DNA sequence: CGTCCAGTCTAC
DNA sequence: TAGACCTGGACGG
């Protein structure tokens, strides 16, 4: 996922949990290279919250829990296939590979992070990743003035298209966001980042790495039924629309956009 | 059947 | 900077 997505999981964990009563330990898959959650509890609450492109669980036992224990936080990446899904808990989707566990009285459901790929990850911490910037959705301030502040930085240097993937300055832009924001400026894909950057200190580029990303949280859906995938394909302008330019940058990652390529195409 | 396509993370 | 990590869907022979 990209921000809206980890955002729209958070919103989903938040809702779908609201009313549920969790128990017992948090079970992995077998085949999952992640570590095993140290974790159990006759009666928990689980919520969420979202950070760029990182999703934070916390695991809270209510009063009188039993064995005695503290809150517990998750921090999730999702790569390339993760998601959250609330199934049946004898209906677990195939790569179901962290599940929590509904208490009785009720239906058994199982909360589970769902990843094809296994490109996620989970760490016990509960701290965000350091070097990650701040989130463009929810810290836009703090976002904008960390690349302000930070021109300098070698990252700068590369093609606008590379810079805005680089998490450490815009936390939460992948691959379809960058194309979406540089085509409502019409900038150039290979523009320099520190070019189109210098030109601040109007909606600017910058603006957008937070407005773009929140229209599509705004759309709700993508996945928190399929009729919300033609919603975000008709939000599309650019990434993958017939009649747009694409080329690999230097990572192999597509970029589509219009016109000018900009100065530093491959 | 085969190939190609869809974000870190780590070794060189 | 180049390959490593994975599964599944579209599509071509």
């Amino acid at each position: 996922g990209q921000g809206p997505e980890l955002h729209l999981a958070s919103q989903f964990v938040n809702e779908a949990c609201r009313a549920l009563v969790f128990g017992g330990c948090v079970e992995k898959s077998s085949v999952s290279r992640n570590p095993e959650v140290p974790f159990e509890s006759s009666a928990y609450r689980i919520s969420a919250s979202a950070r760029g492109k990182e999703l934070r669980l916390i695991l809270s036992p209510l009063p009188g829990a039993q064995p005695q224990q503290e809150p517990l936080a998750l921090v999730f990446r999702f790569g390339m296939s993760g998601s959250f899904q609330l199934v049946p808990r004898e209906e677990l989707p195939r790569h179901a590979h962290l599940r929590f566990y509904t208490a009785p009285p009720g239906p058994r459901l199982a909360l589970c992070f769902v990843d094809i790929r296994r490109f996620g990850r989970w760490d016990l911490g509960g701290k965000w990743q350091p070097g990650r910037g701040p989130c463009v959705l929810q810290e836009y301030q703090q976002f904008r003035e960390n690349v302000l502040r930070n021109l300098a930085d070698k990252a700068f240097d590369r093609p606008i298209c590379e810079a805005l993937l680089d998490q450490r300055f815009f936390n939460g832009i992948g691959n379809y966001l960058r194309a979406e924001i540089l085509y409502r400026l019409k900038i150039p894909p290979f523009e320099k980042a520190r070019s189109v950057l210098e030109a601040l200190q109007n909606p600017d580029l910058l603006e957008l790495c937070h407005s773009v990303p929140k229209e599509v949280v705004q759309l709700g859906g993508k996945g928190y039924g399929e009729e919300d995938f033609a919603a975000f394909r008709a939000w599309l302008r650019c990434y993958g629309m017939p009649g747009m330019s694409s080329l690999q940058d230097r990572h192999g990652r597509t970029i589509w956009f219009q016109g000018d390529p900009g100065p530093l195409a491959p």
